[PDB]
């Protein structure tokens, strides 16, 4: 059975206006600024952003990379499916 996201879990997450995009639960640094309350800080591979999530923007990877583990147009799409494929728990900085 499914435990509560934990950093490293890999996901595709949707924002509004977005295709779901291949991303990582990320850790949060001592000394960095903390999520908000249900909220995850989530890293997109490919554009190396970060935006702040809950759980109904997250798809678990495994279960969801048939539907949307395809090329899309869009800045940094594909280098994300390679960075999620390939080395999802890399350091992008």
């Amino acid at each position: 059975m499914p435990h509560a996201f934990k950093p490293g879990d890999l996901v595709f997450a949707k924002m509004k206006g977005y295709p779901h995009w291949p991303a990582r639960i990320d850790d949060i640094a001592d000394g960095a600024v903390k999520p908000p309350p249900n909220k995850y800080p989530i890293f997109f591979f490919g554009t190396h952003e970060t935006a702040f999530l809950g759980p109904k923007d997250l798809f678990p990877y495994d279960k969801s990379k048939d539907k949307y583990g395809k090329p899309n147009k869009r800045k940094g799409f594909n280098e994300g499916l390679w960075e999620i494929q390939n080395n999802p728990h890399a350091s992008y900085s």
